[PDB]
């Protein structure tokens, strides 16, 4: 079992309604919680406008709401690929330097992000000496700290 999460640094103050225009940094394209929890959960409060389909790319919708980000494995929307780190070719690939729930995380850390989707144990498993200087952002419209995840998630996994 895991808790998706948002993790932002504590010098910010914007809130979850305040997503919109600011970078996001993601595990990668299709995966839980860096791209199906927070997107889908996006597209639910009505942040992200997608209807449905038709060409529809969710993709588009996101580099819409998004000013940029880093989308490991994202195909058609360079935007989703602007944040991350590497070389030319090979930077937006799904294995490359800001894939997974750690690269998402350096992402934040490197200050390429505003906010990244990874998992309740990603914190501490990447930066234990640090996690002070990071908190996650709730559903509610506040943010908590990183070991308050139980009560400050936007899905269990
Ligand atoms: O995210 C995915 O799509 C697949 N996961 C599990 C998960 O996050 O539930 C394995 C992984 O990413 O290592
Ligand atoms: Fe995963």
């Amino acid at each position: 079992s895991y808790y998706a999460v948002a993790v932002v640094k504590k010098g910010t103050d914007f809130m979850i309604k305040d997503l919109r225009g600011k970078t996001s940094c993601h595990t990668g394209l299709g995966r839980s919680a860096g791209w199906n929890i927070p997107i889908g959960t996006l597209i639910h409060r009505g942040d992200i406008e997608w209807e449905g389909i038709e060409s529809g790319s969710v993709e588009q919708a996101v580099a819409k709401f998004f000013s940029a980000s880093c989308v490991p494995g994202a195909t058609t929307e360079q935007k989703l690929c602007r944040q991350c780190k590497g070389d030319a070719k090979t930077k937006c690939l799904r294995n490359a330097p800001y894939s997974g729930y750690s690269g998402a995380f350096q992402c934040l850390k490197d200050g390429k992000g505003d906010v990244a989707f990874v998992k309740h144990t990603t914190v501490q498993e990447n930066a234990p000496e640090e996690k002070d200087e990071y908190e996650l952002l709730c559903l509610d419209g506040t943010r908590q700290p990183v070991d308050s995840y139980k009560t400050c998630n936007w899905a269990r996994v």
